[PDB]
DNA sequence: AACACGCCTAGACTCCTCA
DNA sequence: GAGGCGTG
DNA sequence: TTTGAGGAGTCTT
């Protein structure tokens, strides 16, 4: 089986095995997923092919697959008796036949049907051939003849057996993705893949019924098509189609579906109609403002930020926003310290948006303008220090350069991993808290790289117990224990799909066994509780080094920065946060 | 010099059709 | 979201 | 005529 049919048959078991997922399909739909394995090999390769390609009608000419067969003749037979492909003969529609054409195919076609300009383009000669064929039914049907004879042997994918399978990797996709935005990663890899083993355990229902489904999917579409405009620089574009989500959200307020959703734990929420129109809202906000309509886009965030149902972990985002438009754009002092104040007493902002408000705080307590207003009323100092490079030393990068200046320095060995070498740490100790049985609907399917918790609030206080005994077992582990763990988790799970651990990130298990050792039980501790804690908030701005003497077992965490570029809120935080823990940390700048 | 802010980024590549 | 570049 | 920017396709055993 080749990468792209052992991909799509992963998704297929992986979502057909899963009982409640497959109440979201009539016995018709479940009956073309069987007609999919009473395929051939052949016919299901095939069939894979023209699923990735666009929904369009292809010329049997353009179709070639040496892996599949030398002549597709039989393989395409098959896959149209099941109903999974149309032919020649289902090609009825003139406008299609057209598109299907080549140029001078057109051309030749215009010359016998004597259109005005037979030399025009390829669109001139479709809308041309549209008016002729509707005016005159009798010639339309000659053009509908002669066109087909020039277009040859074709062949379309039907959109009723398709639509099953977007379905499938619809509900496949929901817990691939831990961040927010076959993709072409998994297209490649994952029928090779190894995951974690966990216990699946389902109590809760994410969709009520098909219906529910459908609407999620079409505001994903909606989300999806947002960011497209955005992406392609088309603002006017963009602001259209959130308004129509906007008025597509506001019709469906009322539904009794949502009154469901409001029910379902924040893990699961995010898989849900209203989620995906509340996402569209931080693109409209995002919008507006990049159209300099900063007294809409304060309205949007104003209204977001007004309920608590939908994207709380965004509030943080939210609030520093809003602080930022009423301050710097609409010059509202009032509603600005209003804002902040909100803004700080909410518990859902965290880290950099946490300091971003109070950073704004200091900036106007400390202000001559906002002395006709009451008191209004931190972060630990860190050691900056200075190296120079031409970058060259032959082309590196502003780490690399760190590396070597911490290398003559006498930290032989150094690891430039960013926020995944703590990562990997945090999931090799606690891999098996991680994937531990005993928390419903964190396990829905059998390829998760990790609980659909892990970015939640609900994943420390749903293991609160179990986390606390492994922490503070880990505060007072010897190097013997801490290796032996690391080893553990190594020699058990190398290779296995989990992501909070970059395997490749150590270069042996050996350099990881050394490397906790240096660090220490009370600083990985820390690390692992913070991480644990609220990974949403805590994930970002841990330091660019690690640094460590392999005989004295110093070690350092350095952030570096380039000639322009400060600490953000996120980096200076977990720099400070790793001196509490009594870890040295550096900021290695670097001129030219 | 520093700092706060807006803005853009979005995989890498082949091949071939047609403005 | 995070990072890189340009602006005042 | 002559051509190259853009879109569809492809990628891993
Ligand atoms: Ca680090
Ligand atoms: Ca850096
Ligand atoms: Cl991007």
């Amino acid at each position: 089986h080749p990468y792209y049919l052992r991909s799509f048959l992963v998704v297929l078991k992986t979502v057909l095995e899963n009982e409640d997922d497959m109440l979201l399909f009539d016995e018709q739909e479940k009956g073309i997923v069987t007609k999919f394995y009473q395929l051939s090999a052949t016919g299901q390769k095939l069939y894979v092919r023209l699923f990735q390609r666009k929904l369009s009608w292809i010329k049997m000419t353009k179709l070639e697959y040496e892996e599949i067969a030398l002549d597709l003749t039989p393989v395409i037979e098959e896959l149209t008796n099941a109903g999974f492909l149309q032919t020649e003969s289902e090609l009825q529609e003139l406008s299609e036949v057209l598109e299907l054409l080549s140029a001078p195919e057109l051309k030749s076609l215009a010359k016998t049907f004597h259109l005005v300009n037979p030399n025009g383009q390829k669109q001139q000669l479709v809308d041309a051939f549209l008016k002729l064929a509707k005016q005159h039914s009798v010639i339309g049907a000659v053009i509908l003849k002669r066109a087909k004879a020039l277009a040859g042997q074709s062949v379309r994918i039907c959109k009723g057996p398709r639509a099953v399978f977007s379905r499938i990797l619809l509900l496949f996709s929901l817990t691939d993705s831990m961040e927010d935005e076959l993709s072409t990663v998994l297209l490649v890899n994952l029928g090779r893949m190894e995951f974690p083993s966990y216990t699946i355990n389902r109590k809760t229902h994410i969709f009520q019924d098909r219906d529910d489904l459908i609407r999620y999917a079409a505001a994903t579409h909606m989300l999806s098509d947002i960011s497209s405009a955005m992406a392609n620089g088309n603002w006017e574009e963009a602001k259209e189609l959130a308004q129509c989500a906007k008025r597509d959200w506001n019709r469906l307020k009322n539904h009794p579906s949502l009154r469901c959703h409001e029910d379902l734990p924040l893990f699961l929420r995010c898989f849900t109609v209203g989620w995906i129109y509340t996402r569209i809202l931080s693109r409209f906000v995002e919008i507006l403002q990049r159209l300099h309509m900063y007294e809409e886009a304060v309205r949007e965030l104003e209204s977001l930020l007004s309920q608590r149902i939908y994207c709380p972990d965004s509030r943080g985002r939210w609030w520093d926003r809003l602080a930022l438009n009423l301050h710097q754009h609409l010059k509202r002092l009032e509603p600005t310290i209003k804002c902040i104040t909100e803004g700080l007493a909410d518990p859902e902002v965290r880290t950099g948006h946490r300091l971003s408000l109070y950073q704004r705080a200091v900036r106007l307590r400390e202000s001559p303008s906002c002395k006709k207003f009451k008191h209004l009323f931190a972060v630990q100092d860190v050691k900056h220090v200075t190296i120079t490079g031409r970058f060259v030393m032959v082309l590196c990068s502003v780490e690399e350069l760190a590396l070597a200046h911490y290398r003559r320095s006498g930290f032989d060995q150094g690891i430039h991993g960013e926020g995944s070498t703590f990562s990997t740490l945090y999931g090799l100790l606690l891999w098996d808290i991680i994937f531990m049985d005993g928390i419903p609907d964190v396990f829905r399917n059998a390829c998760q790289a990790f609980p659909l918790d892990l970015c939640t609030d609900s994943f420390f206080t749903s293991r609160r117990p179990a986390l606390e005994a492994r922490l503070q077992l880990i505060h007072d582990a010897p190097e013997e224990s801490l290796r032996a763990w690391v080893a553990a988790t190594w020699h058990e799970q190398e290779g296995r799909v989990a992501s909070l651990v970059s395997w490749d990130r150590f270069t042996s298990l050996q350099q990881a066994q050394d490397l906790v050792s240096c660090l220490g039980g009370p600083v990985l501790s820390g690390v692992c509780r913070h991480l644990a804690a609220d990974f949403r908030h805590c994930r970002g701005g841990l330091p660019d080094l690690v640094v460590w003497n392999s005989q004295s077992r110093h070690f350092k965490l350095v952030e570096v920065k380039g000639p322009n570029d400060r600490l953000s809120h996120k980096q200076m935080i977990w720099l400070a946060e790793l001196q509490k823990l009594g870890a040295e940390v550096e900021v290695c700048h670097v001129v030219a």
